[PDB]
């Protein structure tokens, strides 16, 4: 059981709450980091200021991984030259796929933890052409591709999830930049990819839709997530705090065999809060 | 110590015991709520043998009770005369709804997990639109309303936390002729009460609850759905009644804490088509 | 010569009215049916005028007929005799859904629009773990079944490409607490047959049917419905009955002959919002 | 009345048969069309082609209109000099809205009713970043900034509506290219779209979800549509045939005032088709 997160940055995120659900199951793990924030994640590793977060994890590797990239013809010259990418290799997708398929042979597992947007700040109607198409080339367009390249490397009957938000299916003001709109269309691909991965490969993938979590990612939207946090711990159907490691527990469940009857779902892991209309 | 009561066997045929087999693997002791004409049967067959092969998990099921109910009476107060005479009741008591509550309180304590596991619409075979008052109530009455007061029964005699399921069909969501009688009405209403109590649940006991949206199992029609199921769902391999009971146990345990009042389809994911490719 | 059957009318106050205003705008001939127990109160309020500024369209509302109307009863057979004996139905025949649809048809032909409007639950103000067998059932004969029986009795009587429609709420989909005694679960019970219905009459008649899910209108909990809405719709202006009775117009004109089975959101755009801004 | 009809390029799609329906309603139509099409549907109108088909249409102008380009800042150097634009002006997005305000005044409705991938030949897996980014530029952000831009030369309490198709909400394989996508982002805008234009302009926003007609578009897909409207007319709880003008009495409906309480919304136009789970 090797697992390739795609996605993580700290420990303060779903990524890492995955991580640690899925040591649990002796599962081997695989770290995907954005370069922009590859160096000091792994300065803090052997720094030990994970190790109160690792309470320990199983982490086979740690790899520099850029979703924006398909194969290394599609990294621009600036990038490829730039300060924190300079200096670093097979970072692309079709690059991890390949170096992952020869350290450690086929996995079985794979995990899409990331989003992006430009102009997530600002509103729908508000967002320029470039900004929109920039938040679906890195929330959702990401997962088509990660599929297209990992297939090779995974067995059947291996599985897939990508993380989702409820904004897709309902007006969530704030969640600007387009990423409502990558979030609708990763769960619209979701459906489709199920369809030719289990056809195909017989590979399941579905999503989960998480709740309002305190990550580097939600901060990065212009107190929205504080406000997000407090209104679904006070109206939600279940009141407990939810934790990185409800979602991580619930990703563990898609990505084993007790799961092999489903696919092409949005599971939605968040208190029940979707459930409701009217506040209270 | 876990226990569940799973309300809705008739044979070893339908997802109530693949729910068992499931659960059993992680150790939870197992009631069981039989429909009173088909007990006697039942416990007969069980006697025999009959479903020893059924009950090999090397690990025993182990089950704790199986007792007579009837998801149409609520307490002891609505059982009509007719039933009371009736043959099959006549020599067994207790099988209300609030009377099981009260005897597998009394006889084992608290438990933390329920499943409700039964359907039933004397019309199912006429269509909606042909569908008596009387069969589509029927329908709503031992399908939809059972949930609801199995949770008002069992509430008061489970631990926090704990956990509840039953089970759907797509029907509910989008049309399949032949699933007539008000059982299409019945899993909509289903679903929607799922909802509406996972937030009274949530709020005033911290207990959840969910739904599985089932696909098709041999347990006429079913022939044609299980067919069109096998050639045109996503995942080709067969839909065993174990896929239903490992869902199950998932939604059951506190590895799902965190989700209530939905419906999780586990159907290899026909839900997802829209035209046969 | 368009002639419209609305059942579930007791005021001016409610969407019945307005949807009768809307579709005499296209000369629409209106019969009312009106629930049995307040029928005469509303003929005498009829006769003294207090409803003539509601029926000013320069054009005058121009109501055909109207008739006692239980939605409880489909045919004569079904008058048990405590409502026989009852007051308010003794002075008054033929008020079941079949009987109603008979004297329709005999004194004026063949109609092509139907509007179910009515819903009733006895323990509304119950929440859903708390409401009875008695009650919940009650909520699904009334709310629910009178949609299909509905359906059942009057297609004899209407015209090929004739169209239906009802009203729903939102609370069948997502949880509205207050909505309780099981409307909530007839809502998404109707809804669900909506569709069910739309492809046996499509199929076998031609006759399409849709359901309107509606915002609130003042027709305790209403008055927060109202001004919740009113502070988070998409749309400030205020919800009238009107318009809903555009909506419901144009669903049962041949401008709508390529939509049925769906569920029409008309509520200022109120559905779609997740969290208050 | 006047509505801005955007995409159309001949009497066989959605656009014309929206055309026809407001005209009955004695609305003023203008044409927006793409510049690849704009000279020979010219050439067609003159020539008195469509006459057969205007059975008489109120066409107040016909505009040369390409919904890639938001301002005359975003037309490419090559674009700019082809064949076909040559030639042409004032076909941006910013260019039209201006362009039909200055000569008309302010507009109350507008239709979006264009679509375009690349590779929709493709299935999802088989998609290019590049081919899925033109599918949703296309598709789905050309209505975000056709409304931006429109906004401003509309009344309140103006109407607008778009085309989509239910392959965004389940899976129907051959539609490819990103289209699902593209859909499922376009019904997601459609709500985020409606809270903002709602509440700020007192505009609405709907889109129809069409069944199978076959249009110039419909054939780009490499039968595909023969099969689909075969199909629906075997199964359908409507067995009539679903023809563009059920579409435009619907459209005509939406943009109306009788439908002013509505918005936000996916509403399918075709024959119940989308209602069904198990064929027959
Ligand atoms: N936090 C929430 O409230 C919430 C709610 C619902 C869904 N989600 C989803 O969960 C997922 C994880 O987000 P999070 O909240 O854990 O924040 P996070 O910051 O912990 O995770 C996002 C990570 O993705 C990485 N990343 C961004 N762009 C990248 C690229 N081009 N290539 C590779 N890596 C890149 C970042 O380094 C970052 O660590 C996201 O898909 C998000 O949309 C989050
Ligand atoms: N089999 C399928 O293809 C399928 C698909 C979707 C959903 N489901 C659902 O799964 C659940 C279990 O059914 P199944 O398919 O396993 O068949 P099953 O026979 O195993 O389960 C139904 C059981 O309910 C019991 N029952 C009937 N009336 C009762 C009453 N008044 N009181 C108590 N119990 C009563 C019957 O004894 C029967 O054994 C049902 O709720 C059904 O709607 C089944
Ligand atoms: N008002 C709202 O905020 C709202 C919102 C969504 C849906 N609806 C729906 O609109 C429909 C009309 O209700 P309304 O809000 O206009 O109030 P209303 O009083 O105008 O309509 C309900 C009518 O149904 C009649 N009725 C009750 N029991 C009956 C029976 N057994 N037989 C025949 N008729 C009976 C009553 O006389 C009553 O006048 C209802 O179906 C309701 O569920 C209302
Ligand atoms: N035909 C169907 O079966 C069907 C079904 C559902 C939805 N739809 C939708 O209806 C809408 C109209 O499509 P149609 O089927 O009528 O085909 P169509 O070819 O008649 O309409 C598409 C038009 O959009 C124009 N267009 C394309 N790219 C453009 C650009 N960059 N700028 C401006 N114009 C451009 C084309 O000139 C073309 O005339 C589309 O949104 C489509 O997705 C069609
Ligand atoms: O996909 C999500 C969803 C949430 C929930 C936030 C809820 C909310 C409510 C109002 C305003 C803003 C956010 C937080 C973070 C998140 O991931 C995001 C969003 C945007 C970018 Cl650019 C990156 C990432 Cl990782
Ligand atoms: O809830 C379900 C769902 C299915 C799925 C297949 C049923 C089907 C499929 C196609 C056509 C007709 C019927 C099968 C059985 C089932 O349980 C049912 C249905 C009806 C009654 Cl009266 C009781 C029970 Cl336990
Ligand atoms: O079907 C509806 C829907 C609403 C919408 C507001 C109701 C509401 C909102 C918030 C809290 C509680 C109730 C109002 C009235 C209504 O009609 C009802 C409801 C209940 C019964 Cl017994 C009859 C009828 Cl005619
Ligand atoms: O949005 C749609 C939807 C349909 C319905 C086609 C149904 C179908 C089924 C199987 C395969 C292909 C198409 C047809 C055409 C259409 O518009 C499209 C689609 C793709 C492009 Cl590139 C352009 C346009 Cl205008």
């Amino acid at each position: 059981d090797i697992c390739f997160i795609a996605g993580i940055g700290d420990t303060n995120g779903y990524g890492w709450g995955i991580a640690k659900e899925l040591s649990k199951r002796n599962v081997k793990i695989i770290f995907g980091i954005w370069p922009p924030v590859y160096n000091i994640f792994m300065k803090n590793y052997k720094n030990g200021k994970f190790d109160n977060d690792m309470i320990k994890m199983n982490i086979l590797d740690m790899l520099p991984f850029d979703a924006s990239f398909d194969t290394a013809n599609d990294i621009d010259e600036e990038t490829k030259n730039n300060k924190r990418y300079n200096m670093l290799q097979n970072y692309t997708i079709e690059d991890v796929a390949n170096l992952i398929h020869q350290k450690y042979g086929k996995i079985n597992m794979l995990v899409h933890s990331l989003a992006n947007a430009k102009e997530v700040q600002k509103d729908l109607l508000n967002t320029s052409r470039k900004g929109y198409l920039d938040a679906l080339s890195k929330s959702s367009y990401s997962l088509i591709s990660l599929c297209k390249y990992f297939v090779n490397i995974m067995k059947p009957q291996s599985s897939i999830i990508s993380l989702t938000y409820h904004a897709s299916q309902k007006v969530v003001p704030g969640y600007g930049g387009g990423m409502s709109s990558a979030k609708a269309a990763l769960e619209s691909d979701t459906r489709v990819l199920a369809y030719h991965l289990g056809r195909n490969y017989n590979i399941r993938i579905n999503t989960i839709s998480a709740g309002p979590l305190k990550s580097r990612a939600a901060t990065a939207i212009n107190t929205f997530i504080d406000y997000a946090i407090e209104y679904s711990e006070k109206y939600a159907p279940l009141r407990q705090k939810l934790l990185s490691t409800d979602i991580g527990s619930v990703a563990s469940f898609l990505l084993s065999r007790e799961s092999r009857a489903i696919t092409g779902q949005t599971i939605y892991v968040d208190n029940g809060l979707n459930i409701m209309f009217l506040p209270d």
